[PDB]
């Protein structure tokens, strides 16, 4: 609704602030989604992916979102991502945000541009074996006005933790960018 324009009003007042620990926090909301899944009791890879053009993927191999009806009447994917930290923060603040999910054998896609606003609708775009569900964004410019780079080196000692804190999870951040790419695991 007007909602998704209120978060770009006042970003700080559902992230933490509106500086790099906020952008930051985006990444962490998504990480979070695929945690409560890990917690769920499925999964146990995390993947986050810096990308050439400052885009971050976060895909894990839970079960994958569910894309039937929620009970307001709009399909579930859609309620998550624009619908009010909360993946329509993420949502919000992002000028351009795609999820794929693998799941009952099919490939789903949703594509979401300028704030949030729904571009396309829940796609079938193939078939899988595989399950789960990958989330990819890029922030917005117009709102983190000094920065939207990400830092490795931040990402990496939130992943160490989270990879500490949970157990028999397998957290991999990647770093696509021209001449600073990086690869790291970590699982304990
Ligand atoms: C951003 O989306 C997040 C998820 O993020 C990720 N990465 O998966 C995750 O955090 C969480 O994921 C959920 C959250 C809830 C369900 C969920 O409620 C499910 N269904 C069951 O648990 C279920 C279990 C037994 C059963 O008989 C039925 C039948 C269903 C009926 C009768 C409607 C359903 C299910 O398959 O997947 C779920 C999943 C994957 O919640 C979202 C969707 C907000």
């Amino acid at each position: 609704l007007e909602g998704l324009e209120a978060v770009r009003k006042r970003p700080g007042m559902y992230i933490g602030s509106t500086d790099k620990r906020g952008l930051h926090h985006l990444v962490y909301e998504i990480v979070d989604n695929s945690v409560d899944e890990v917690l769920n009791g499925y999964g146990n890879e995390i993947d986050v992916t810096i990308n050439k053009d400052g885009s971050i993927s976060i895909e894990d191999n839970g079960r994958g979102m569910p894309t039937g009806i929620h009970k307001s009447g709009k399909p579930t994917v859609e309620v998550i991502f624009t619908v009010l930290v909360g993946a329509s923060v993420v949502n919000a603040l992002s000028e351009w945000l795609e999820v794929e999910i693998h799941r009952d054998g099919n490939i789903y896609h949703q594509s979401f541009k300028n704030g949030g606003s729904p571009s396309s609708g829940l796609v079938k775009k193939g078939k899988t074996k595989k399950t789960g569900t990958k989330v990819t964004f890029k922030p917005d410019d117009t709102i983190f006005k000094a920065s939207t780079s990400f830092n490795f080196d931040v990402l990496s000692e939130r992943l160490q933790e989270s990879a500490f804190l949970l157990k028999n999870l397998k957290i991999t951040l990647n770093d696509l960018r021209s001449g600073k790419e990086r690869q790291e695991h970590y699982h304990y």
